[PDB]
């Protein structure tokens, strides 16, 4: 089974097989419903290890291989690196760049300004995260790769503290399409034409990035508070959009509303999104805006 990205075709042969003896698991990182994730080290190189359960179907096996090929073929600083794989021993491993800041949704929720830590985050921190992910998205766009699932839960941070870099860290939806059910669709992140006609383009990711921006500036809230998937589907198709997050500067909210234009042609590409984020970061009135302190 081959994988095609950009101009090139790659195969399982192209993956970097790391000798299993060189790999040591250290601790769990919060395992999902299928496959575990560990902190590990390679002989030392610090890594995250994604595992394939040994009790799995052949389709699961092909899914795991395809994920390894997809991530291994990306080359961008805002996309998590694949250090290698261990596919010749069981359970099979994919080895990733260790993003010690964890996923972005959890980071935002856990790092909200509080009376004890009133200065944990500032507007600039959020703008830098937004810029980081938009840079990753621009790389995907210019290489004609549609992510399909841009959302805070699928982004990672290099570290919790000040020098953090945000990166896109999961490509499971894209993998599935390359190779499911309504209840599992990221409805709240999808544009009208996506869930209606099943049409996908890079402007699909623009819409989702708008929702990510809302997640970021809301400090990790679930989009469309109190609305179910179907309610959001009908709301969005009717022209409904989310209100600004609490204390969100107008220039930032306007990037969101542009990302959520009904017509894909009316939505900005990621080059433009990056330009607008950069302008926001220059504006003193934006970056001097205080985030809410949760009590
Ligand atoms: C496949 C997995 O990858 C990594 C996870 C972590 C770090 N680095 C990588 N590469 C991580 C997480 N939490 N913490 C505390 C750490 C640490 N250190 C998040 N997590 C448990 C995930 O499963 C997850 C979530 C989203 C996503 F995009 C990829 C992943």
């Amino acid at each position: 089974p081959n994988y095609c990205f950009a101009g090139k075709t790659s195969s399982i042969s192209d993956l970097k097989e790391v000798p299993r003896k060189n790999i040591t698991l250290i601790r769990g990182l919060g395992h999902g419903a299928f496959g575990e994730v560990y902190e590990g080290q390679v002989s030392p190189l610090q890594v995250a290890v994604k595992t394939l359960p040994e009790v799995c179907s052949e389709q699961d096996e092909l899914d795991f291989l395809m994920e390894a090929l997809i991530i291994s073929k990306f080359n961008h600083q805002n996309i998590v690196r694949c250090i290698g794989v261990s596919l010749q021993s069981l359970p099979r491993f994919i080895l990733m760049e260790l993003m010690a800041g964890g996923d972005l949704k959890s980071f935002l929720r856990e790092t909200r300004p509080r009376p004890s830590q009133p200065s944990s985050l500032a507007m600039l921190d959020l703008l830098h995260v937004a810029r980081d992910i938009a840079c990753g998205c621009q790389y995907l766009e210019e290489n004609h790769f549609i992510h399909r699932d841009i959302a805070a839960r699928n982004c990672l941070l290099t570290c919790p503290g000040p020098g953090r870099v945000a990166k896109i860290g999961d490509f499971g939806m894209a993998r599935d399409i390359y190779r499911g059910g309504c209840a599992m669709l990221p409805v709240k992140w999808m544009p009208p034409e996506a869930f209606m006609e099943g049409i996908f383009t890079s402007k699909t990711d623009t819409w989702s990035f708008g929702v990510l921006l809302w997640e970021i500036f809301s400090l990790g809230y679930m989009p469309y508070p109190s609305k179910s998937n179907q309610e959001v589907l009908e709301f969005v198709t009717s022209g409904g959009r989310m209100d600004p997050p609490k204390n969100c500067p107008g220039p930032v909210y306007r990037i969101m509303t542009q990302c959520w234009q009904h017509q894909p042609e009316d939505r900005p590409n990621f080059a433009i999104i990056l330009e607008r984020i950069e302008y926001c970061t220059q504006d003193p009135d934006v970056i001097n805006t205080a985030l809410p302190i949760e009590y």
